[PDB]
């Protein structure tokens, strides 16, 4: 007779992962429902908008509210968990990194979705053009705030979304972050020292292609 969180998604990190990391770092238990591709066609017609992620929150009042749009869900939760910045400047810094990372996310997702044949050319394009432009911005943004956290001295949704996005860069363009953007690589290495609940979750997490 209390609260409950149920997250709906595919068996992927993709758009769901920032929400899972947020709930994990906030110390909030939740039902992480990850369904198969085969199960989806019969789940789809039952969900609002026919897309995932969806977060079902059963309130203190026992009532159900179903939330759509991954980073809308994430920002609402982050506000509730005091992980969306404590000043307007911190809020700005968080929004700055998220905007930059949304661009990076799209670049790398496009690569993931490219067939094996045409992938390498999209990768070379990324490494020479939009990749360093975006990654420079992200590096400069993180450097401005001290290199360890996007905003304040504690974990925020900005840190977590930066982390998930860098994971995608590291997997999609192997070695690149490590050679060209070592401070971002270091952020990715060190962030779980600032959320050990994260460290545990990451180690036990199922492996997924994206
Ligand atoms: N911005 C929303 C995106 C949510 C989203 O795209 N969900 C996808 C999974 S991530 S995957 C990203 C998504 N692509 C797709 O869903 C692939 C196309 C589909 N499977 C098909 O058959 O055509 C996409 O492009 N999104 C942004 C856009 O539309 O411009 C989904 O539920 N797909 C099941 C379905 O539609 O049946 C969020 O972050 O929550
Ligand atoms: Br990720
Ligand atoms: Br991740
Ligand atoms: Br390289
Ligand atoms: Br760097």
């Amino acid at each position: 007779d209390k609260q409950h969180f149920k997250l709906w998604y595919f068996q992927f990190r993709g758009r769901a992962e920032p929400i899972r990391l947020l709930l994990t770092c906030a110390g909030v238990k939740f039902e992480d429902y990850q369904f198969t591709m085969d199960q989806w066609p019969t789940i789809k017609p039952t969900l609002p908008g026919g897309r995932v992620p969806l977060l079902d929150v059963t309130g203190p009042d026992g009532k159900l509210r179903r939330y759509q749009e991954s980073m809308a869900i994430a920002r609402l939760l982050a506000r509730q968990f005091k992980m969306m910045g404590e000043t307007d400047e911190e809020y700005y810094l968080i929004e700055r990194i998220i905007g930059e990372c949304e661009d990076l996310y799209r670049e790398v997702y496009t690569i993931f979705r490219t067939p094996q044949g045409e992938k390498e050319a999209k990768i070379k394009e990324f490494k020479e053009n939009n990749g360093p432009t975006l990654l420079k911005l992200v590096s400069e943004s993180l450097e401005s705030s001290g290199g360890k956290h996007v905003a304040g001295n504690r974990i925020t949704l900005g840190d977590l979304f930066l982390f998930t996005t860098l994971t995608h860069v590291m997997e999609t363009v192997p070695g690149f972050l490590e050679q060209k953007f070592p401070k971002l690589h270091e952020f990715h290495k060190s962030l779980p020292t600032s959320c050990s609940r994260l460290s545990e979750y990451l180690k036990k997490r199922a492996k997924t292609p994206f």
